[PDB]
């Protein structure tokens, strides 16, 4: 149908018919008269992997005879999504897929809907991962993602009476065609024990082994033939654990269950012994296949150039003392070369400054669980803090400061510290977020060693957040400026100069009002609601935090209905707002929001007089394929963190690339965005960093604004007085309470500006020609926050390898 | 090679060695360079899968569009043993795949040891119910075999300083390629709740959900063509369930330990309540399926015509409550019209009279867990009584006797007269059992309803028993009288023209010597042991117990042992003593006996006087696989429990067929073995039935026969003095306790005719030619032994359904 897709040969088309029908009787034992959507699916997912099997084989065999640099990508998270429709764009096979399957009477669309997201993964954190991986294998990098295969990903959200119901995501129910066991490459992982110290150095004794399977996931790049690993380890009882009879077989489920299920917070500790459990798990099992890949590859001082080992967060930052381990106590180096060793292999990426969010694990935990790890711990930070001490003689509170061991009530290790002393790289995720490093969490270790700290500004992949997603965008693209653009994101500046182009403006508008009643019907099929899709989409979908600032997107909204019901017969700009994301289980505030939206719709969608010109959306069960279907659908981009406390955002960038307007703080990568494609086309609003920090300093005090703004008054005694809650009418006291006295995201400092900013938007709408123009010099300078990007410059910068995009043969 | 393994084609050659690099490459995803014969294994498993299905999906087909009533053998244990030969075999592909694998340069044998035995099962009971499969495929049955999947079957035995430890099985780590998962069929099963009485009849609410999701396995006919399934169940938790957060879900495990692990016990039953769970987890979720499959081919008149179900022993007996409930509850049928519909499709086979091996369920148990089958059992066994107190008024004693409702200190369900009740028929497994179970346990229900009691005596299938594990003596045989005997196991007495041709009393004797050879070779590679394979192969294999004498054979070879040492230079028959067998883990006499064993060989092996005269083996882990090897090699079959104890046997068939002659009691098959044979064929010895029970008149005392028999008294002074363990001296006094004392089973009282009778063993062993005459006459005669038989008279006589050996299209 469209060229981006690729071509429909009659070779090509023949024989994924014959394959489809082989998997179909073979693969699933199943005949046509008794099949069902999901058993087509199934057909097809197999018929499309068998495509990736010669080229999967051919890259690995290639990096064993070439032996490149290998670099390890390790994370708690990689939040994948669906895979079928990726990997058919990646190997050029969607047009040819689209054509096989609607000559045997199905419809790919449909049959893609079937599919389960992989969701191991929060939100922003492990979809970065799952980018970066996309990235790696476009730019031809020999590139391993190492992680845990999750029995259970992030939860299924269900709202019930508006609050949120969580479910447990069984993603593996009905099979998972894409990965390969490997039980044959199962290693040992080592829990509990004491340390014993003989002549011949330290020795972990009497331990708990748990077993480390692995499941290999094939990674293709786009259209290279090259296809890297994504290894998740799986946690196995060995079959003498515990070895009446009956019970021991039972009890293997306490070993089981490390890889059972995702830690559902997004940036939020919870210092739990299970998580320090799953940290260990995947640091011990993957340094073990690395240690193993390059012995096959005595002499350590070579290991930091065959291999290069990226901490995503602290998460897995026991691969530091795990490698001196290793190093010191199995291979019997000397201290010295295994210190440095390790710390020209680590390289550690920083994701937020959030105190609540940084792991700082109580030494009591530690002691119990990897005695030795500990010792190590304790061995580094006094190496460490000697040099600090020979830096910056009598400066003993800088040597408090900068300790590895924080003193209090419990002893706890500050894992960044460990991070930044073991690590040859420390990098944040946006200018704004690296400088906010230096200047303020790591400042003394910026002064003890400036050449470590760099920045890589966080981007997204454009196959899934463009051509996958959009398509239709895709292609009038395409048709001006070619297909370079989806390998050398930078090539869409070329835009730039159909600005002024009738056909292109109304091409661009023609793609986006599609897109809306595309979701529009989508939200009527799925979830019974009706919405008018010439109204302006007003998006905001992450995961609900205080910081992100949901809440005052809740004060626009009511000051939108108030608005309305004071002078009901003036002319106001029709919205649908939407709101989307999952709170933590645990997170009681966060749960309040989402009730208070849910609240707001409640009363907004029923009133008479509103009428179809403001609607409040709450989207269930926010994952990445949401994301797919809403993203292209928006008009208004709501990225509006208070400014200092986002490190990047990523759904911003998604929603640049897909032809939405965004309304935002001088936050994370918004200052990036905002620069290149020019302050005047964002819609950028709100205190900055430094009067935040002004606020801060005399003392935020949220009466004031209360006092002076009555439009703001008028709704706080709505809150209280239950005008949204009739039946408990105290329902929402939390929120008020927080609001008005222990506001640390200063939501009513920014409100002001935000609603005055929002007029603006509105006033742009209005003008649909100029609305487009705008949206076309944003779509034109998003080339920037392409992952290719990104990854290109970790290679050069930090890992010391070049990419490159020629081809492996087919 | 040899004809009864079939064609070995050139294109079908050419087309499997294909194949096989097809899967090795898309399926495994392995090149031929990092393959193991592990790889290899799979490689061909999925290549001799895909023969299957084109058959599978056929014969289904075939059922859904005739219509004909369907057996469903509903058992607890499937012990199936390994799938690939036996697949190759009844599809006559074994030749061509040998032939393609040599042409890799694979040899095939080796391959087919990688393979896992399937060990759902702990003995007779489970491996009987295979050989069912076997043969309900082969005589083209629409049968069904339904069981629970554990995840772990019988536990691995490792034999430890002459003890057995216990090792978990797990046998799905490297996946089942022979299973398909069905997630698509996945049914509730409830547990627990209350029962509320409505004006519209019971209600069993506040249950807790547990999903049951079946996983098929094909069962293929002998070159029929036919493929039957196995539908084995997986427990799994709803996504609801317990639905802080991470331990919700962590606790899923509670539901899915149902399907987790079988219960180790042989002929023992065992009263914990995840036993009682298990079995009803198998009945509802199959009569769901059962009913399902009936509706789709309103009048439960026409369900005895449709559907036969067959109870393998009481383990699934709460189908007749559970058939009730739904046709009760659900179908709003009343009472006796249910009540007939359950009889005529019920059939029970009872397979033990040991009193600790029947099932009785406590009340409180079933209080909790089911309280509505309670209820049906309740007014199950008040009609029952009714109907008895008409029958016999007056007999008071009688209705206690016969109640479903055992009084006493804990009030128990009895399941076997439950399943009497509820049957239309009644079976015991060789004809001495049957006429026990008339005249003693049942007595009082055959009085009542004589026309419910059959017999259907055991039988083995002659495919895994005779063409699978000895494929040498198929093919002397099959030169012979060619192919037909082996889906005609009656043709063998063809052979009796053959009993004074040298040429053939020659082979006979050629192929057991060959087997004894490869037997001695298997030892010394996988267990440093060597042993003379001139000796006598004297074989005793089957789980550890007191009614089964290993003890007596104990006794046998320490008499040989004091006879040797007494006079040393006469000469005596080598042997070899074999004893193999696993000892459930919570019985301690058991375990008792094989450190007994093991320290017999400590002291025999090891004497210089003895030599190679006397060898004993303690053969370990004894399951399915490991009898394939033994059976084979074996010169004499010991079947010597105590006359009255064992139900039937058929280890003892399994000998028969392989060529060794058999020293036994009269007691279960070995009295029809016997009279097949002729009794001058046979080395018959010790007590009948009517002698135990006159002994048990007068009152067995141990010490008599002690008093008596000086050999029998300096054994005993052996063992309580520490010959046999000089450094633990009182290491075996709970054994000599148990023999003066308290021994049930009256080894002692056997033992002077026992040690005659194996006097005569040796005195024929020395004479060639006349063994090998009498083994002739027991191959020729065991044609009633197979599985083949007993089924046509289930099927002629239980379910109303006529076999046949017509062939589908291929
Ligand atoms: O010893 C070897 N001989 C031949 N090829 C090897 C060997 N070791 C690794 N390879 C190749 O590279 C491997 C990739 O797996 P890895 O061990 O995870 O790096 C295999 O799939 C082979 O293609
Ligand atoms: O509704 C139907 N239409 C067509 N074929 C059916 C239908 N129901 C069952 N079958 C056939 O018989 C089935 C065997 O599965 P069953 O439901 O377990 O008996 C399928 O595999 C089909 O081949
Ligand atoms: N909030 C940032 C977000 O600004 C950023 O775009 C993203 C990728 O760098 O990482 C997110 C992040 N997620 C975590 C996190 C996730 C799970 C557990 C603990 C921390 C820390 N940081
Ligand atoms: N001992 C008989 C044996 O004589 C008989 O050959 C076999 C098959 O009928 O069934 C065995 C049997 N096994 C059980 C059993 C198995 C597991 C749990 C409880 C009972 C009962 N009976
Ligand atoms: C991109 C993405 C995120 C991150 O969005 P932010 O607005 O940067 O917090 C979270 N969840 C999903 C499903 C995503 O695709
Ligand atoms: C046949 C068989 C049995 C039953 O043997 P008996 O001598 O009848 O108790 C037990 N276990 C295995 C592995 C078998 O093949």
């Amino acid at each position: 149908q469209i060229s981006v897709r690729g071509l429909a040969g009659v070779e090509n088309v023949t024989e994924l018919k014959k394959n489809f029908n082989r998997h179909l009787h073979f693969t699933l034992v199943k005949d046509r008269n008794v099949a069902t959507p999901r058993d087509y699916y199934f057909a097809l997912a197999h018929t499309v992997r068998d495509h990736l099997v010669g080229r999967w084989i051919r890259t690995q065999q290639h990096y064993y005879e070439k032996d490149p640099k290998r670099i390890y990508y390790l994370s708690l998270e990689f939040y994948m999504g669906r895979t079928l429709q990726n990997t058919m764009v990646n190997l050029a096979l969607e047009n040819a897929c689209d054509e096989a399957t609607y000559q045997l009477g199905l419809d790919m669309e449909e049959l893609e809907e079937i599919e389960e997201d992989a969701g191991l993964g929060n939100g922003g954190l492990g979809r970065l991962a799952a980018c970066f991986l996309d990235s790696m294998a476009t730019l031809g990098l020999a590139a391993y993602g190492y992680g845990i295969r999750y029995e259970f990903g992030i939860f299924n959200q269900k709202i019930c009476g508006g609050w949120q119901m969580e479910e447990a995501d069984d993603w593996l129910r009905y099979g998972n065609p894409w990965e390969k066991a490997r039980p044959e490459f199962t290693l040992p992982v080592h829990f509990y024990g004491r340390v014993e110290h003989t002549s011949q150095g330290a020795k972990w004794v009497d331990t708990q082994v748990v077993l480390a399977m692995p499941y290999d996931t094939p990674v293709p790049g786009y259209r290279n033939n090259v296809v890297n690993t994504m290894r998740l380890w799986s946690a196995k009882a060995p079959n003498d654990f515990n070895l009446g009879y009956i019970q021991a077989v039972l009890d293997r489920n306490l070993a089981e269950n490390i890889s059972r299920v995702l830690y559902p917070n997004d940036n939020f500790f919870e210092g739990k012994e299970l998580r320090l459990k799953q940290e260990y798990f995947v640091v011990a099992a993957t340094l073990q296949d690395i240690i193993r890949r390059f012995k096959s590859s005595t002499n350590f001082d070579a290991f930091p150039d065959k291999v290069a080992i990226q901490l995503n967060d602290t998460h897995p930052s026991l691969a530091i003392p795990e490698l001196m381990r290793v190093l010191v106590d199995l291979e019997r180096l000397d201290w010295d070369k295994a210190w440095e060793v390790t710390v020209k292999t680590c390289a550690y990426t920083n994701h937020t400054v959030l105190p609540e969010a940084l792991e700082r694990w109580p030494v009591h935990l530690l002691e119990t669980l990897l005695p030795r790890h500990l010792q190590i711990i304790y061995e580094i930070n006094q190496r460490f803090l000697n040099r600090v001490a020979a830096a910056f003689p009598g400066d003993v509170d800088r040597l408090r400061r900068m300790s590895l061991v924080e003193e209090g009530a419990v002893k706890r290790i500050n894992m960044a510290h460990l991070c930044i002393a073991g690590s040859h790289a420390v990098n944040g995720v946006a200018r704004i977020h690296s400088e906010i490093l230096k200047k303020t969490i790591f400042k003394d270790f910026y002064e003890l060693e400036p050449h470590k700290f760099q920045n890589k500004t966080n981007g997204i992949t454009p196959r899934r957040w463009l051509v996958l997603c959009n398509p239709g965008l895709a292609e009038i693209i395409a048709e001006r400026i070619g297909e370079e653009y989806i390998s050398d994101l930078d090539q869409l500046r070329k835009l730039l100069s159909y600005v002024d182009d009738e056909a292109f403006i109304r091409d661009v508008a023609k793609v986006k009002q599609e897109n809306k009643l595309k979701f529009a019907a989508y939200l009527e099929r799925e979830y019974k609601v009706h919405i008018n899709p010439n109204s302006l989409f007003d998006v905001q979908v992450k995961r609900i935090h205080e910081y992100k600032r949901q809440l005052l997107n809740c004060l626009h909204v009511i000051t939108l209905y108030n608005r309305i019901k004071k002078e009901p017969n003036k002319f106001v700009v029709p919205r649908t707002v939407m709101i989307g994301g999952k709170a933590a289980p645990g997170y009681h505030m966060a749960k309040m929001i989402i009730k208070l939206i849910t609240a707001i719709g409640d009363v907004v969608n029923h009133d008479p007089v509103v009428g179809d010109r403001l609607r409040v959306i709450f989207l269930e069960n926010y994952r990445v394929s949401l994301a797919e279907k809403v993203i292209p659908a928006a008009d208004l981009s709501e990225q509006i963190s208070t400014a200092g406390t986002e490190a990047s955002g990523t759904g911003n960038m998604k929603f640049m690339l897909n032809g939405a307007l965004t309304i935002g703080t001088m936050d994370g990568a918004n200052v990036e965005m905002a620069e290149e494609a020019g302050e005047e086309n964002f819609f950028i609003f709100g205190m900055r960093v430094e009067d935040v920090d002004r606020l801060d300093q005399r003392g935020y005090n949220a009466q004031e604004y209360y006092d002076r703004i009555p439009e703001l008054r008028q709704i706080i005694e709505q809150l209280s007085s239950g005008f949204f809650s009739p039946k408990q009418p105290d329902l929402f006291k939390d929120i008020v309470n927080m609001l008005m006295h222990h506001d640390r995201f200063k939501v009513f400092a920014d409100y002001e500006e935000y609603v005055k900013c929002q007029e603006r938007v509105s006033a742009l709408y209005k003008n649909p020609r100029e609305w487009t123009r705008m949206v076309i010099r944003n779509i034109a300078t998003s080339g920037k926050f392409s992952s290719d990007r990104t990854i290109a410059q970790y290679a050069r910068e930090i890992w010391g390898v070049e990419p490159s995009r020629q081809r492996l043969p087919a």
